[PDB]
DNA sequence: CGCGCGTTAGGGTTAGGGTTAG
DNA sequence: CTAACGCGCG
């Protein structure tokens, strides 16, 4: 019946509506724009080495493409191609649909989407396979995904972790206690709050004495951090590590501060990962096999 | 009337990547 | 993709 046509990225013409395949070179996770809709920016590339920046809006958070890391594969349906500031641009059209897939080779091809129904043929399977192979042979694995035991000060990195606590601070910032099974090379800093709003298992937090790190998010991230469920697994993008000379108790001690600065550049944000994700499986293996006395 | 299935029509701003800090 | 839309049935 329905046979969707997929336009190569080097053949895109402005003023049309197309369906596309691509690999994610960069993406901003969905964030509240100054309008009424969540916004998501996604730069994709295909075999033609031509890049396309897509600008997607939706009132439903899950309707936007479910992207978890660079190298993921995406398929877009009903994307409008236009020209903004003498540059080609992709934007949301009426009835926009999205499928996403893991980029790792050999992994099962499992569509991630919010659409109730979607079209998927064997040719889609083969195209996802081909894009996976092309991304393996033409892109690089992300060096920004580090475990806590590998981080260095003054550094931006992406963290796959589990959340253990939340707390209010000053309104402009919000506290998140997280862990990933590994101990940082330097003990984490400890943000102080007069009246603690520690939503979480206090005994379980303290038992993990130094595997827990404090993360202070700011501005637009605050709202998102307020809506997170304790125990869920998170990916925090472009977290910033700094070194510190004296702690919150005004003692002399070198500590690692983790900040999630305001704005959305370099993908700074948070995304909740489902337990069906394989990185979450490895994270579970690390959380269970953690050194603690 | 109530279903129901086939057809296809469609409100247009949000932000349009690129790390000051706190 | 999804649900408003309209003609054709029970």
């Amino acid at each position: 019946a329905t046979n969707y046509i997929y336009t190569p990225l080097n053949q895109l013409k402005g003023g049309t509506i197309v369906n596309v395949y691509g690999v994610v070179k960069f993406f901003k996770p969905p964030y509240l724009s100054k309008g009424t809709d969540y916004c998501s920016v996604v730069t994709i590339v295909d075999q033609t080495n031509v890049k396309l920046t897509c600008l997607l809006f939706s009132g439903n958070y899950e309707a936007l493409p479910i992207i978890y890391k660079n190298g993921d594969i995406v398929r877009f349906h009903r994307l409008k191609i236009q020209v903004y500031k003498k540059e080609t641009q992709g934007i949301t059209s009426s009835g926009f649909a999205s499928l996403t897939f893991e980029g790792t080779l050999g992994a099962p091809i499992i569509p991630r989407t919010s659409s109730k129904y979607f079209n998927f043929t064997t040719e889609d399977h083969k195209m996802v396979e081909a894009l996976r192979v092309w991304a393996s042979t033409h892109m690089s694995p992300s060096w920004t995904l580090l475990k806590l035991c590998d981080v260095q000060p003054m550094q931006y990195f992406d963290l796959t972790c589990q959340l253990l606590g939340k707390a209010e601070v000053d309104g402009a910032s919000f506290l998140l206690k997280v862990w990933d099974g590994t101990r940082t090379p330097f003990p984490s800093w400890r943000v102080l709050i007069q009246d603690l709003v520690l939503e979480g298992d206090l005994s379980h937090i303290h038992r993990l004495q130094n595997l827990t790190i404090d993360i202070l998010v700011y501005d637009n991230h605050v709202h998102v951090a307020r809506s997170l469920k304790v125990g869920s697994f998170l990916r925090i993008y472009s977290l910033h590590t700094k070194l510190q000379s004296m702690n919150s108790e005004n003692q002399t001690m070198l500590s690692l501060e983790f900040h999630l600065h305001g704005g959305t550049s370099y993908g700074r944000g948070i995304r909740v990962l489902p337990e069906s994700n394989s990185d979450v499986d490895q994270l579970k293996k690390d959380l269970e096999s953690a050194n603690l006395t």
